[PDB]
DNA sequence: TTGTTTACTAGCCA
DNA sequence: ATGGCTAGTAAACA
DNA sequence: TTGTTTACTAGCCA
DNA sequence: ATGGCTAGTAAACA
């Protein structure tokens, strides 16, 4: 395991203490979204119980941000509203990004519109957060260039280097047998993670995933270079968070 | 002026009197986002708690509007959508939350955030026997994704040779100012969402409330898919292009 | 071209 | 207050 | 092919 | 407390 690459089989809320409070860069936090599904019973509480619950290991992470931190929660719409809102009044939203995940949740509903996107809130400790966005620009391609150029823009960081990716970011979920598919039900795509590990996190900085499971999280950060500390009380998730970094 | 479609150049908060409690089957309800926007009037000048209490008191006026199979889409930013969406999750039940991807993002030039292109809609229904109709709103496959779709596992399935859920994102591209659709209006919504609310959440001579009409789209909407509608909007030059938009057909 | 699957069925009736 | 039966649900990876 | 624009800069300075 | 100046921000309509 690398340099800065800590792997911790512990439960985040006792843990908690153990990490210095204003030591974090960035927290990459996609903790259960309260739907009931089978990871122990982490994510089979519903209700102002989630909402308690989410709140109490938030109070937990948030000293741990430093002065200049930012953080990305991910969530459902079921419950982004209030965590939104709670977390307005600890820190200040810089952005809202949908992860469309182009793929629909299945089910066999017909008496509303299939779910498709996560919700990710985008907070900052102060407004002097760390934001760089050069290094998650995406380019245009030749064809996309020639069609976007006008003697308007010839020169504009965003036509030449790249343009934001906006705050709604279209990448497809893993299939179960996409190459970076492991044993995890709810997997992220190393895409995204990364993209919010560049833009906000200063390279070997430090990133706290207090809900890391994979390492999806510690594999962004093993490449791109940043410091990194992870909590998952699953052995066999652990475990394979440690095969994922340790295969780079 | 066709028959069912009422336009009111009246402010919405103080003619609810006018509108019966429990009438109305369908709320599309865009207010100002609390953005800074000149709609020839100060109405999106507020900000905070200002517009907060301004957004829960005409919200509280419109929901005794709705009969209990009623719903409601209600247009907003992701700076005041926590706030919002959770004080009607008090009155109502969230059945969705759509996202209107704009594919076009705000300008402005910044690089210390992400660039918005995407406007929250709360779809929230009195009770849980609202009325919903999917078929009107599926989306049909053409020759070559149908084909690309089709397994043996899901041939004859409602969803692939009818149409498929267009799900809770919406990529539909903002209006251009050129394009034959654009009115004079700062901030005009295409007809294909609003005719998607209108179809989905409306049964056919149903009435539909829309307490900001600005230019109208909704009227289009419910004149075009044999809806009733009434409207409100305070700005005259807006309710002649609402009515235009609304006699062209 | 094809098997298969991913964080988010639901309304009745009993 | 609580299940079970039903008609039903996409895009994209290997 | 090309002009033009649409609900959402931002920090500094005189 | 107030503009102004700067360095910038794109898909898609016509
Ligand atoms: N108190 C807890 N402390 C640390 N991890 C927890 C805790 N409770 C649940 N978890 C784990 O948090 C993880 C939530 C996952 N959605 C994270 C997946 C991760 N973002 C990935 O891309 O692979 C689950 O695997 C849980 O086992
Ligand atoms: N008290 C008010 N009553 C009725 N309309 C108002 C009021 N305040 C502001 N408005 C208007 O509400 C509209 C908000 C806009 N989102 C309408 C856009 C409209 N959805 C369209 O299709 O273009 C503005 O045009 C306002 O002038
Ligand atoms: O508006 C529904 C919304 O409420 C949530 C919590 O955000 O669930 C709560 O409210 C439901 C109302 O239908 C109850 O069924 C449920 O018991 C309660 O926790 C979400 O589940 C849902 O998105």
């Amino acid at each position: 395991l690398p340099s800065g690459i800590e792997l911790h089989n512990r439960d985040f809320l006792t843990d908690a203490a153990h990490l210095p409070d204003a030591s974090i860069d960035l927290i990459v936090a996609d903790p259960p979204y309260g739907l009931g599904k089978d990871y122990n019973d982490s994510d089979k509480r519903s209700g102002d119980d989630f909402l308690a619950w989410t709140r109490e290991w938030l109070e937990l992470a948030i000293p741990k941000l430093k002065p200049s931190g930012s953080m990305y929660i991910f969530c459902t719409w079921q419950y982004a509203p209030e965590i939104f809102s709670f977390l307005k009044t600890q820190l200040t939203m810089v952005n809202e990004i949908i992860w469309d995940r182009r793929v629909p949740s299945m089910g066999g509903t017909t008496r509303r519109f299939t779910s498709v996107h996560d919700n990710i809130g985008f907070f900052a400790v102060s407004r002097a957060y760390y934001f760089d966005l050069d290094p998650v620009r995406i380019p245009y391609d030749a064809d996309t260039k020639k069609a976007r150029s006008r003697k308007l823009f010839e020169g504009s960081k965003w036509l030449e280097m790249g343009y934001n990716p906006k705050d709604v970011w279209s990448v497809s979920r893993l299939h179960r047998q996409h190459a970076e598919r492991v044993d995890h039900p709810t997997q992220k795509p190393l895409e995204i993670i990364e993209r919010m590990v560049l833009a906000s996190c200063p390279p070997g900085g430090r990133v706290l995933d207090p809900f890391m499971g994979s390492g999806t999280t510690a594999v962004a950060c093993a490449r791109q270079g940043r410091d990194f500390v992870g909590y998952e009380i699953n052995e066999s998730y652990c475990a394979i968070a440690h095969e994922r970094v340790n295969a780079l």
